[PDB]
């Protein structure tokens, strides 16, 4: 079926679910005011997340896999760009 | 094979594991003093978790996918329940 | 396809990634000065993990699912050993 992760943030909270669906992965975001699709959406069928809250940032890691090969997606306040992780 | 979730609050801690098992999402629980099966049982394929500790209050909300439809499920102290969650 | 969990802990952060690879789970680690590949290496197809960081102490539950069977493993700050969980 489709597979999600999901992580959260606050006293709100803010929630950000993402979703591997057909091998694509978007994401549903909750900032305590309904839900919205928010900016990720990158190839996948397999998706895990982390995130922490630091001071006024929100920093989210994003593990993305198709087939063996595992893409790290990171949002550091400024869009989502790939991550140096590899897997080795 | 069976797929699981899993998150964590305080310094006991609480631990909360989900298994989606043929079709249906069990849930594990440990407050320091033993395993035991919890209230939650709820239709799935796959299963993920967040949760956040506010207080007295812990809230949890289980993303439960079957197919391509997602359902979450909400504890926020007094039983589970469907939460506006869509996936659009 | 491959499967990931992920978990993080401090402002670093340290982050760890586990993957099921091909019925085997195995980490790869950062702690803000690269990643490498962790001492956690168990049979798996799939895998979830929580941790809780007290003190100086991080304290980590990988959930290793093949088949029906799940096998909780336990970081307490000296080596990866089977836990107490069952899933009954
Ligand atoms: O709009 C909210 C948003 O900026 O929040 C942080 C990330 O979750 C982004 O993908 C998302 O678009
Ligand atoms: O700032 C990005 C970065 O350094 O953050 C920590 C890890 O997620 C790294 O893989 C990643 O390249
Ligand atoms: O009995 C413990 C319990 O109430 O804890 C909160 C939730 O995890 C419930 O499903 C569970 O039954
Ligand atoms: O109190 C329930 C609720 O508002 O909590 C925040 C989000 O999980 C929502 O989808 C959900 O309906
Ligand atoms: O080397 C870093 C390490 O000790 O950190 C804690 C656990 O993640 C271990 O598996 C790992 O080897
Ligand atoms: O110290 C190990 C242990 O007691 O930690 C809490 C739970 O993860 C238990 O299953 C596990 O045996």
């Amino acid at each position: 079926s489709v597979q999600t992760a999901a992580t959260s943030w606050g006293t709100v909270p803010s929630i950000r679910v993402y979703t591997a669906n057909n091998g694509k992965i978007t994401e549903r975001c909750w900032d305590g005011k309904g839900w919205y699709t928010g900016a990720f959406n990158e190839p996948g069928d397999n998706v895990s997340v982390t995130s922490w809250l630091v001071g006024s940032a929100i920093h989210i890691r994003v593990y993305a896999s198709t087939g063996t090969t595992t893409t790290e997606w990171c949002w550091d306040g400024n869009g989502w760009t790939k991550g140096a992780y590899t897997a080795t």
